[PDB]
């Protein structure tokens, strides 16, 4: 609308590259409307910019024909002529116009469409967002829950956590920290979303690799791990270094690094075992809380196994509802089956 | 140089989508050196296209001075303000020039400059380039081999193929047509480079891939290689569904496949053979040809093991070399001792 210096100088006055190949077109569209909504829809206007200092001009277009009856539109072809020599009855000429006011300034709209043209960018375009730090477990703050789900916030973008991925039972509420897995970052036509959860295995992992530095390091290896969300976990750990032990690196100086872990997955349990590359010591190790007798394989090429345990041991090792037993099998992949021993 | 019409109607006249946002400036800078070459280095002048048509227009700088010695260059205040206004001695005023030809068209390398720009986009750019099929085997055509390695083409990308990444022995020379695997592709500062492969593992696990279609499926899958790149590789496979013979669907329809896979390898053998969840059967296939009575495990936590064989495949089982039981083990993981039986 108004040709008050503006441009150029705006362009990139420090912070972030924006070719003008594509902010001018925007504002120009915009500034029609901005040149409507600040005077009247009367006159049908074009907004140009040739670059170079830019200046906003703005031309009203006429149709050029026998006889004018609206002179906000029309034009005769004598008139027409004078504008465009080569104008004919069924041509569109275009009288360039002044500027003015009334008050405020509209010319200053190219700034929202300059800022909006930056919030596009907030959003890395194109791909998705260097933020997809998948497979990683992060904080997140919890902006109202909204029944089927909570809205949460990470740095500066929002995302959906479904109560279908939250830790069965438990309980969330706007405020609340919680940490939650990215299963994935996706650019959507409505800026990248980051899928989260806190109820999937590597939830479990994801919190070990953060309070367990030999676990982030390497020097302590998770070799397997079984999750019934809500309910408990069990996780296999080896250690790579003879000097390191594994069970002790996870529990940490006074069970604190463990006290971390369980308090984020508010009431579920985690068995901590220690791997073992012979299936009767895993088997045993993963039947934990339990003292197993020995362990007989009665399949080695299917993985079938028969248990002994004492009695007084016997529902302790199946555990409550067969959790126990279920959860090894499912960590070890043998199919298991406890019996209660008998001495002679 | 010239401004006889040209550019706009050349931009993006099909195909690609090219902003000008930085063809011109590279345009201006081109023309400058264009019109050099083509008159004469005696003026110093400067190309300007302040977009719209663009128009090619040059101007000759003169250096405003108290007396004027170099007519080619320098100019008076009294000259100068004529043509800026704000000139003072030690300003650049800018004095606009006309055009010509003298033969032939200046201006037409705008087209070099236009094409160059694309040769880069040609590039993918910015990133690497989504010919970044990494971890796949790929066939490339050899373009002369230079000793230590050998220049090779994969689509219209060239790259080196290290004598040292060749199978060991092998004789390469130009025309030949080879497989390779990709261990990467790098965006380099000349371009994106395909890092090549035919004696790490994954060569022949891609070359299963190539001609066993259910490799690619996943209906049978590969569980262990062990490769002793030139002299022999052992690969142990699975099959997921239990009506397919693992061992079959690799070797094909009557030792075809296996012979594609053997002719690529120049030489080079490929035991196939079963994998097996209970280690003493993986031991006793591993060990092929040779035929095994028995697997003593000699440390569960550790993986050692004692194996009992034939004499009259004593030294079969060891191999020439001690190279079937050194690929056994490696393939394994176990230790491996092999010896002699007795029969009572």
């Amino acid at each position: 609308m108004n040709i008050g210096l503006l441009e150029a100088l705006d362009q990139l006055e420090e912070e972030k590259g924006i070719s003008k190949e594509e902010v001018i077109p925007i504002l120009e569209k915009a500034l029609v409307s901005a040149y409507r909504k600040n005077f009247g829809n009367s006159k049908n206007v074009e907004v140009v910019i040739d670059r170079n200092t830019g200046n906003i001009k703005v031309y009203q277009l006429l149709e050029v024909v026998e006889e004018v009856e609206d002179p906000a539109t029309q034009i005769s072809l004598e008139e027409a002529k004078k504008i465009d020599p080569l104008a004919e009855v069924g041509s569109i000429v275009k009288k360039e116009l002044n500027v003015k006011n009334f008050g405020r300034i509209a010319a200053q709209t190219a700034k929202q469409v300059l800022i909006q043209r930056i919030r596009e960018l907030e959003k890395e375009k194109q791909f998705e967002k260097y933020s997809e730090l998948k497979g990683t477990v992060t904080t997140a703050e919890v902006i109202r829950v909204m029944g089927e789900w909570a809205d949460i916030r990470i740095g500066k973008l929002e995302t959906r956590l479904p109560k279908k991925e939250w830790i069965p039972g438990e309980e969330i509420k706007a405020g609340d920290l919680v940490k939650v897995y990215i299963i994935d970052v996706v650019k959507t036509t409505k800026g990248p979303k980051i899928l989260v959860s806190r109820r999937v295995p590597e939830f479990v992992i994801g919190l070990m690799k953060l309070e367990i530095p030999e676990v982030e390091n390497g020097i302590v290896e998770i070799k397997a791990i079984a999750r019934e969300p809500g309910v408990r976990t069990k996780v296999a750990v080896a250690s790579n270094d003879p000097n390191v032990d594994p069970i002790g690196a996870c529990i940490g100086e006074g069970g604190s690094r463990i006290a971390a872990i369980l308090k984020e997955l508010k009431g579920e349990k985690l068995d901590v075992l220690k791997w073992s590359d012979d299936p009767k010591q895993l088997i045993a190790n993963a039947l934990a809380p339990a003292t197993v007798i020995e362990v007989e394989i009665l399949d080695k090429e299917n993985k079938a196994a028969r248990v002994l345990v004492p009695p007084t041991q016997l529902s302790l090792a199946i555990g409550k509802g067969g959790q126990n037993a279920r959860l090894a099998a499912k960590l070890t992949g043998w199919k298991i089956d406890i019996k209660p021993i008998m001495n002679l």
